[PDB]
């Protein structure tokens, strides 16, 4: 009941998809190399603090067999969606459908949902 | 009502404090070299897609006025506290007892209200 307290494991992960999903969904359409390179970098760093170490290994291993995608936001929210969707099928949760990620995480559902 | 919508700029702010400070909590008391540079490396490319302008250019502005010290867990972990008092002070939020951070983002508040 006491909510100022340190987030557990899976609270952790939902600020950190939070807050990851929504600097992707803000990433440039045509980023320049030096954006493309600093947002490798940052995901690369990201995972390096990361402070479950299961999840940080787990994680490291999946960056190795899949690296981000950054030359545009489309590709890199997409990148993104997917990796995220194997840490949930990994866990036994289902897959997110990547095609509701700028609903989800930029614009609102177009129902209006959201407003 | 609607929970899965993406956040406002005051929900992506606690998450990304959450974060942010969780991963200070658990930086290391005797970081080598690379790791002390390449927390300052994160916190940098974090101001610099964090995706609100009014927010980031504030806090890159922010930054350039007082350096990431990361030379160890407790200057590091105090000096994210004292940046985020500064966001406080402007917003018009009290001050957070800096001492409080270990039991607020790792260890639990001592009397247990964690538990
Ligand atoms: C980088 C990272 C690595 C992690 N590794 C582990 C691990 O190894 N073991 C472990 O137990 N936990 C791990 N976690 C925590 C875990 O993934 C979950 O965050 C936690 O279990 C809470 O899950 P949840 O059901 O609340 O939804 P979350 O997975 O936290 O997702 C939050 C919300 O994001 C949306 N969403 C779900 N999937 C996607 C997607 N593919 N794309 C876009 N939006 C989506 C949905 O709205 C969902 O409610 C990791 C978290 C992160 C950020
Ligand atoms: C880097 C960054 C820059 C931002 N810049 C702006 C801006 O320019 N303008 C704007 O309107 N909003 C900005 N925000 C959002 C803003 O700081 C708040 O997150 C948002 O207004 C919600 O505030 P809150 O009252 O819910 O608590 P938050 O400030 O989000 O804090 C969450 C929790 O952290 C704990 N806490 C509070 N202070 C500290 C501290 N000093 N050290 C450790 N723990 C603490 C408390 O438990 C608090 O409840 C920024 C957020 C971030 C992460």
């Amino acid at each position: 009941f006491r909510e100022d307290c340190p987030p557990d494991r899976e609270e952790l992960g939902r600020h950190s998809w939070a807050v990851l999903h929504t600097l992707a969904a803000y990433y440039p359409d045509l980023p320049t190399p030096e954006q493309q390179q600093d947002m490798a970098q940052f995901i690369h760093l990201f995972s390096k603090f990361y402070p479950c170490e299961e999840c940080a290994e787990d994680l490291r291993k999946r960056l190795a067999r899949n690296h981000p995608d950054t030359r545009t936001r489309a590709a890199f929210t997409q990148w993104l969606c997917h990796l995220h969707n194997e840490v949930n099928r990994k866990l036994g949760k289902p897959d997110f459908d990547c095609s509701k990620v700028d609903e989800r995480w930029r614009d609102g559902w177009k129902d209006g949902s959201c407003d």
